[PDB]
RNA sequence: GGCAGAGUCCUUCGGGACAUUGCACCUGCC
């Protein structure tokens, strides 16, 4: 395939298991991604489109670049999964730039 | 303030049938 591949603040992971809880999927993303840097927050949805994926916000855009080079296609919930950068930024960073100026 | 969806619809929100390897940061009842 031909993925544009672009750097962003939040990364989107897909191809996950379809039987994870909300406190269990958010606790695993904060333990691995935090090892690289400090995480701000993690959101997980269980809708049809979101039936196996999550989003993590890194303190800086560089913190997500390293989390993808080492976690590119790694095991998360008893299964292999590839990570692709997110398409847009996170709404929490909208005010982190400086109380929305 | 309880609770689910965040996938569609009947709807008194009480319950109920049926689909999805797919870029989200959100609403409603009382």
């Amino acid at each position: 395939a031909v993925p544009e591949t672009r750097p962003n603040h939040t990364i989107y992971i897909n191809n996950l298991n379809e039987k994870i809880k909300k406190d269990e999927l958010k606790k695993s993303l904060h333990a691995i991604f935090s090892r690289f840097g400090q995480i701000l927050d993690i959101l997980v949805s269980r809708s049809l489109k979101m039936r196996g994926q999550a989003f993590v916000i890194f303190k800086e855009v560089s913190s997500a670049t390293n989390a993808l080079r080492s976690m590119q296609g790694f095991p998360f919930y008893d299964k292999p999964m590839r990570i692709q950068y997110a398409k847009t930024d996170s709404d929490i960073i909208a005010k982190m730039k400086g109380t929305f100026v």
